[PDB]
């Protein structure tokens, strides 16, 4: 059976855990590791997912997951300008550890249900275009875009392989 090791990166509080919980456990209420078998485009695969902001106690496990991670969600929140500004740092860190320029990634703008917005959709679209990766707007609360974000990433991993 095909396994995909996924890593969800981004600033603290952007909703990495919430997105992963919604995907895996199908709920939201207002664990950093998750493991579930799903079916994506008719292919069964086990998703092994780590949520990380880079500042956790288990750095050794982080570096491992970064090296073995096959695909990365780069998550910011639409109401957190700093988290959007942090994205370039995260992508640069991934490129460094993978020692590669072609790493599957998706840019995720979370908390799309909230009326406070400080990051324009255009800004995020423009950034994703520059990186050559998809941008997906999500809400862990409403489930908007959640499957699409993770499944698009899995599709990016297949394209890479
Ligand atoms: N309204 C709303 N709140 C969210 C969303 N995603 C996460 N949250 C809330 O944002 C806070 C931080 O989420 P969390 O998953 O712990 O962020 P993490 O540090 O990136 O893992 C929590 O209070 C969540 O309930 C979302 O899409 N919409």
């Amino acid at each position: 059976m095909t396994e995909y090791k996924l890593v969800v990166v981004g600033a603290c509080g952007v909703g990495k855990s919430a997105l992963t919980i919604q995907l895996i456990q199908n709920h939201f209420v207002d664990e950093d590791s998750y493991r579930k078998q799903v079916v994506i485009d008719g292919e069964t695969s086990l998703l092994d997912i780590l949520d990380t902001a880079g500042q956790e106690e288990y750095s050794a496990m982080r570096d491992q997951y970064m090296r073995t991670g096959e695909g990365f969600l780069l998550v910011f929140a639409i109401n957190n300008t700093k988290s959007f500004e942090d994205i370039h740092h995260y992508r640069e860190q991934i490129k460094r550890v993978k020692d590669s320029e072609d790493v599957p990634m998706v840019l995720v703008g979370n908390k799309s249900d909230l009326p406070s917005r400080t990051v324009d959709t255009k800004q995020a679209q423009d950034l994703a275009r520059s990186y050559g990766i998809p941008f997906i707007e999500t809400s862990a609360k409403t489930r908007q875009g959640v499957d699409d974000a993770f499944y698009t990433l899995v599709r990016e991993i297949r394209k890479h392989k």
